[PDB]
RNA sequence: AUUAAGACAUUCGUGAGUGAUUUAUUUCCAUGAAGUGGCGU
């Protein structure tokens, strides 16, 4: 109550955590909360999935492997981890995260250090 | 040799004295130095 710095820090850290959960999920320290925008677009009218998944697939199909010993999330389910699409036509991708703000640059860390997409 | 002759409308005289191109009039009104993170699933 008598120290404003801790109050400010906690408030702003909570704001960042909540907004990260809403928009792009939370993966820093061993915790993973799926981005709620992705889940909402998955569960609604004919499904729209991450544009980030499409860019990750495209950068996979050419070469250098992205860091992270996992796979893109293909939907909402327990450990619904996959790298590919079903036999019918591919998913209906879209710029899901543009509605909450244009980002103008996406950073991807591939398997070896010191180079980034 | 004739009711004739003689005679500068001339002298003097500064177009001058006093007089702010001045009184009044907003280079103003409008507008976010601001938008955005991402991978490490």
């Amino acid at each position: 109550t008598l120290d404003f710095i801790y109050i400010y820090n906690q408030i702003f850290s909570t704001i960042k955590k909540d907004y990260q959960i809403l928009k792009s999920g939370y993966n820093f320290r061993n915790e993973y909360i799926k981005s709620l925008l992705f889940c909402y677009f998955v569960s609604k009218y004919p499904n729209y999935r991450w544009e980030k998944r499409k860019m990750k697939q495209l950068i996979k199909a050419r070469g250098y492997e992205l860091k992270g010993d996992h796979s893109p999330i293909s939907g909402i389910r327990e450990n619904d981890n996959s790298w590919n699409d079903p036999n019918p036509n591919g998913y209906n991708y879209a710029y899901i995260r543009a509605i909450l703000g244009l980002a103008e640059q996406y950073e991807f860390q591939l398997e070896t250090p010191y180079q980034k997409a």
